[PDB]
């Protein structure tokens, strides 16, 4: 029985079996004051001391959200969706521990995705507990605020100032810093993993002054803040506000007496009327996201990448080849999960109106041009294939390569990857590819589970993956050094190096995506 003294009092973990040996979790150790009554919307507060032994032996509440309902049965919607209940009581984190306790071990810190609306630590695929066993690093994960709740913004006003969840997340890094010595850890090799909205997260932290000491290097799985989805303006911010206020009845001249008004609403009444916030929203659309709040952002985050305004420090960044297929069935006419989603030029032309409402007749006219220049004209799957890289393309690719590329500029190593592989037990259709989010489940090392019916070469390629990331958090060289493996280039500016991550071979190639992001960086924000 083992029992940790934190800085706010004792917590008692639990012990796990993992591949013949063993590891501690810590999993639901409060981390802030719970953010309820008059504490919701604002930043999170400091953690009152207790003096019982605190049992962090579950997962605790998550964050409330909207919950995805559009394929009830189907595991490949639902294991994104919630695993715990939803409560506004939901500031915990989650430790993973080696056995026996490390001596100044590297810590990872895993902040999860799902479009700043919804999202949390207890998930399956988020599992620290192999990471732990196999390669000694200790895994934290937090719980954050999201949607309204965690990001609604009144700029300037400390009663809902913006960015509280990327504040809960920053509070959180505070906690592994004043702790995780008493785990074993090392506070001085902290490492941010993130993917999607959550990679956009960590790529805030990188421009957030108070962010830049409570961690080590970076790593971004298929997401930048530089991604069109990932910060909401200031005027947006104050529309999608107002408007929820007069959705719920909240209207008041006052400002400040509209926020205390939204405080006595039930949580599920912000809940419902969220969507409705945007007049013509998309598949990706963040109704309640990160602004420039001048506090955690001093200013816009274009303008600090663009001029050095960072941290220095090594970053890891990469995305899947096919990052956009995954909305393509939540929108796009003559999608679906369930066949083989062959569309004609017809219903290509009226997905990029459903991706791209506000966008020009010519700006549509131009997508449509770039993306149909085939090199067989006769394939019947031209248009849904392209749909789904202009979709990809678009929201994650070119914005991901134009971060690392800003990022490198400025002296720092850079190290890219492609990941090509489509898990062999993946529940969606196969004319979906390599999707958003399918990669997480290499990373934490599920496939290192033999039991768990994924192919002997998924075992290969989730441990030298595995092994690569925590030589990166490690070493900051993401490296697999033992088995003759591809060595990983840095990311020039210059020749853009990659590495293409999959079973059959780690292949080094350069520009990905040449003029696909050529014309999505430099044209269309022209149109
Ligand atoms: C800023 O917001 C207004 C408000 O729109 C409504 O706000 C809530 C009450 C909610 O019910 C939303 O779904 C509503 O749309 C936007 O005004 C609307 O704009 C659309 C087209 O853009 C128009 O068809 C509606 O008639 C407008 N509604 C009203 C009440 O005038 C407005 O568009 C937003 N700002 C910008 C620049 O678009
Ligand atoms: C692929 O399937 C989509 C999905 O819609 C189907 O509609 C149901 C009636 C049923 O047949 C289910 O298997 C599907 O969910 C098709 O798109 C629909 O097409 C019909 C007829 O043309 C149209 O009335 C609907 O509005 C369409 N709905 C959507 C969301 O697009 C599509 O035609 C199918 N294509 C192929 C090549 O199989
Ligand atoms: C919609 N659903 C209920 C499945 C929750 C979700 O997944 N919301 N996610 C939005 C988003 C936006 C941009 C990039 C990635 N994700
Ligand atoms: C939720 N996730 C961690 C995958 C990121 C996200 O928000 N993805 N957005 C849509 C989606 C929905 C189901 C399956 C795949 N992608
Ligand atoms: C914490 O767990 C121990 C071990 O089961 C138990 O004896 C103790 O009463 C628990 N404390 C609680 C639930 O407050
Ligand atoms: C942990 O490592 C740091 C350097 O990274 C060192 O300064 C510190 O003293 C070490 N602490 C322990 C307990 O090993
Ligand atoms: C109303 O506005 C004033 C300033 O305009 C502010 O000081 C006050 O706190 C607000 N709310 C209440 C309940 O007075
Ligand atoms: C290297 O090869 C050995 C022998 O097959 C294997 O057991 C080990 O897990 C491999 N390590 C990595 C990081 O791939
Ligand atoms: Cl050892
Ligand atoms: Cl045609
Ligand atoms: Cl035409
Ligand atoms: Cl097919
Ligand atoms: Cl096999
Ligand atoms: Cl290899
Ligand atoms: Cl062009
Ligand atoms: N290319
Ligand atoms: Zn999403
Ligand atoms: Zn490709």
């Amino acid at each position: 029985d083992i029992i940790i003294a934190t800085k706010n009092g004792k917590v008692r973990g639990m012990q796990l079996t993992v591949f013949g040996g063993t590891v501690t979790a810590f999993l639901g150790i409060p981390y802030a004051q719970p953010p309820l009554g008059r504490l919701r919307f604002k930043k999170p507060q400091s953690l009152t001391k207790w003096s019982d032994i605190w049992n962090a032996t579950k997962y605790a509440n998550s964050c409330c959200q909207n919950i995805d309902q559009s394929f009830p049965g189907f595991h490949g919607s639902e294991m994104w969706n919630p695993n715990t209940d939803l409560s506004e009581d939901c500031l915990y984190l989650n430790v993973w521990i080696p056995a026996p306790k490390p001596k100044n071990a590297t810590v990872l810190i895993w902040i999860y995705g799902g479009g700043f609306q919804t999202g949390t630590s207890s998930l399956h695929v988020y599992d620290g507990k192999f990471l732990a066993r196999v390669e000694r690093v200790i895994v934290v994960s937090m719980n954050y605020r999201v949607g309204a709740l965690g990001f609604l913004a009144l700029p300037g006003n400390p009663e809902a100032p913006g960015n509280m969840g990327l504040f809960d997340q920053q509070l959180a890094l505070q906690w592994v810093q004043k702790n995780i010595a008493a785990f074993g850890g090392n506070p001085k090799s902290v490492t941010l993993f993130g993917e999607s909205a959550g990679a956009a997260s960590v790529s805030l932290h990188l421009l957030s002054p108070g962010s830049h000491s409570l961690f080590t290097r970076a790593i971004l799985q298929s997401g930048s803040f530089n991604a069109p989805w990932a910060v909401t303006s200031l005027y947006e911010a104050r529309n999608r506000t107002l408007n929820l206020a007069k959705l719920t009845g909240c209207s008041r001249e006052n400002e400040t007496e509209i926020i205390k008004c939204l405080r006595n609403k039930d949580p599920q009444e912000i809940l419902l009327n969220e969507a409705f916030v945007v007049p013509y929203g998309t598949p990706l659309s963040v109704n309640f996201g990160p602004t420039v709040d001048g506090d955690f952002l001093t200013d816009m985050p274009d303008i600090l990448l663009e001029l050095g305004q960072f941290k220095k420090t090594q970053i890891l960044v990469g995305v899947n080849k096919d990052e956009g297929t995954a909305f393509l069935v939540y929108g796009a006419p003559g999608f679906s999960k369930d066949n083989n989603s062959i569309i004609t030029r017809k219903e290509f032309q009226e997905g990029l109106k459903i991706f791209f409402p506000g966008v020009s007749e010519f700006g549509k006219e131009s997508i449509l041009f770039h993306y149909t220049d085939w090199v067989d004209d006769q394939r019947p799957e031209n248009y849904r294939e392209a749909l789904g890289d202009v979709v990809g393309d678009y929201n994650f690719i070119c914005p991901a390569l134009e971060f690392t590329k800003k990022f490198s500029e400025w002296g720092n190593n850079a190290f890219f990857y492609y990941f090509e592989h489509r898990s062999s037990k993946l529940p969606w259709p196969e004319w979906m590819g390599v999707m958003h989010g399918y990669e997480i489940e290499f990373v934490f090392g599920l496939p290192l589970e033999r039991r768990d019916q994924y192919t002997k070469a998924e075992e290969i390629l989730s441990r030298s993956i595995v092994k690569r990331w925590a030589n990166f958090a490690k070493y900051g060289n993401p490296q697999e050094t033992q088995n003759q493996s591809t060595s990983w280039p840095v990311f020039k500016s210059t020749e853009q190096k990659y590495l293409t991550l999959n079973t059959e071979s780690t292949r080094i190639m350069t520009k990905l995506r040449a003029q696909q992001c050529r014309f999505w960086t430099s044209f269309f924000p022209k149109v």
